[PDB]
């Protein structure tokens, strides 16, 4: 019995042994990989905060340009409104 | 002739300004559409971002578990290992 059982014993720890070296090289691997991928997603979530910000300066700036826009139209109404004003003058005195 | 006159100049004086606020209009217009075509550049972009953002925190969590999984793969193999060496020295003891 012994001999036999200690033989069994001595086939199992070789199983494990290759495999322990197996997984520890897989450890070493995703341990790196887990490097890359943390790196990756950082990267990825701080340029997304980034064009948030830049996106927030747009549409300040397209506000804006439609404010001025809405201003500058009513200032051209009241010039017209202005010269006809005066050209009405004009024709009470050409005549 | 002298309030004709008076008038004559400030049409003139207006004309000048409709003039002015014309290409004023015309160039806010031009401003306007390159904003609104950063902002749709931007827009675009961001979709682009959430989309590999989903994508990292997905393959984040996929090496976790991985590393996770394959430290406790190589715990049970020592746990084996150890008993396995226990039963050879008991048996070896005779």
């Amino acid at each position: 019995g012994p001999g036999s059982d200690s033989e069994q014993l001595q086939r199992e720890l070789k199983e494990l042994a290759l495999e322990e070296e197996r997984l520890i090289q897989e450890l070493e691997d995703v341990e790196k990989n887990r490097k890359v991928v943390a790196e990756n997603l950082e990267k990825v979530q701080a340029e997304a905060e980034r064009l948030d910000q830049e996106e927030a300066q747009y549409q300040r700036e397209y506000s804006e340009f439609k404010r001025q826009q809405l201003e500058l139209d009513d200032e051209l109404k009241s010039v017209e409104n202005q010269m006809r004003y005066a050209q009405m003058q004009l024709d009470k005195l050409k005549k």
